[PDB]
């Protein structure tokens, strides 16, 4: 069964990160460390909802604090460098940050209410840059995360935007850009995004479309990337499909641009350059207006690896110890907890009484709650 590290009283789960084998589960008012079997507390500033926890001991950790957000280091010491706008939101809301190479990037406003942006702080990988106004769904995104394109590293996210007028659908994306990407060729453009390009995602299964996207993450396999993406749907179910970054790296690299029918301009728009290139301006004004491939990502099998129910929170995969390139596969909902086997595509379920805010596997799997950390699966 679960092996329950349980809070004195429950807590409002906000944030739930690994960094280094640790994992950092941020409340209402306070964060958790929680290795080596063993959860430990840092209290902090109340109605300060925790948001952030991220590498840049020296963890930097960050919270609405009150409608003022603000970092702090573990130990709850005030920052030094005093990060806040960008780090957290302005209230409980959901957020996308990661950092890498010490460098930030975040759809997280810098101002109340602001428009709606993923952004690059200003650091390692150069200075700040954001992307253009509608650019990302005010919703913000679903997903983030840093790997290479070959050569360069690249940054991806995942998010699923929301258009149309007599009908509104929902479109899932996957977008990329250069993490190095030194920005537009003006003044004016200097701190915009001269690399972003965004592709449309599909996961159908029998006239099923799955549109929102829940959660995703990467897989490192001897030749390839792949992305495991969580859709939910307004009906009864909820599907995993799974993506070749290789298949999409060569569709961001060769597909034509939705709209444009003359020549790509060269060097080609969504391509990294060496620092101190800059874009070009021909590249850059047609990047900006037509940001999206003609194309659709299709996933691996052409259909979801299997179908849940709707309203699943999370998921995460730890490699099977003798089936190699096999997994299990752990998602849940608010009281219940599932598992996938990737060889049978046998699925198993539990209920529990804890209201589940996201499984993270260290060694083991982690099932983070309203109660506390519960090591282990249950059934
Ligand atoms: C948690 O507390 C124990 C002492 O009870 C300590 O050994 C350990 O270093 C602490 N863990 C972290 C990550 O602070």
């Amino acid at each position: 069964s679960i092996e329950w590290h349980k809070f004195e009283t429950s807590e409002e789960i906000i944030s739930t990160y690994l960094l280094d084998d640790v994992l950092y589960t941020g409340v209402n008012g306070a964060v958790y460390t929680f290795s080596n079997n063993k959860l430990n507390k840092t209290g902090l500033t109340n109605n300060n909802y925790i948001t952030t926890s991220i590498k840049v001991k020296d963890t930097l950790v960050c919270g609405t604090n009150n409608g003022n957000p603000k970092c702090w280091k573990i130990d709850g010491s005030d920052d030094p460098k005093h990060r806040g706008r960008g780090y957290a939101p302005y209230q409980n809301s959901k957020v996308t940050i990661i950092s890498y190479n010490e460098c930030v990037l975040s759809d997280i406003n810098i101002s109340k209410e602001g428009i709606k942006r993923w952004r690059r702080f200003d650091g390692p990988c150069g200075y700040d840059l954001y992307t253009a106004d509608n650019v990302i769904p005010k919703d913000g995104l679903r997903g983030a995360f840093v790997d290479k394109d070959g050569t360069y590293d690249k940054v991806y996210i995942l998010f699923t935007d929301t258009i149309g007028s007599k009908r509104i659908v929902k479109i899932p994306y996957i977008a990329q850009m250069c993490l190095n990407d030194e920005g537009g060729p003006s003044s004016l453009s200097s701190h915009r995004w001269s690399t972003f390009l965004k592709v449309e995602l599909e996961c159908d299964i029998d006239g099923r479309s799955y549109r929102q996207i829940i959660h995703s993450r990467t897989i490192k396999t001897d030749n390839d990337t792949i992305l495991y993406v969580f859709f939910d749907s307004p009906y009864s179910k909820s599907a995993l499909c799974t993506y070749s970054m290789n298949t999409i790296k060569q569709s961001f690299s060769t597909s034509k641009l939705e709209g444009y029918t003359k020549q790509l301009p060269s060097p080609a728009p969504g391509i990294c350059l060496p620092a101190g290139k800059v874009v070009s301006h021909t590249t850059f004004e047609v990047i900006e207006k037509y940001n999206v491939l003609d194309d659709i990502i299709k996933p691996l099998s052409n259909q979801p690896i299997f179908e849940g129910p709707s309203g699943v929170k999370w998921f995460d995969i730890k490699e099977k110890e003798n089936e190699h390139r096999e997994y299990r596969i752990y998602f849940i909902k608010e009281n219940s907890i599932y598992s996938f086997d990737t060889k049978s595509k046998q699925t198993r379920s539990s209920q529990v009484d804890a209201r589940l805010f996201s499984v993270m596997v260290t060694s083991k799997p982690l099932f983070i709650a309203d109660i506390g950390i519960g090591v282990g699966m249950p059934q």
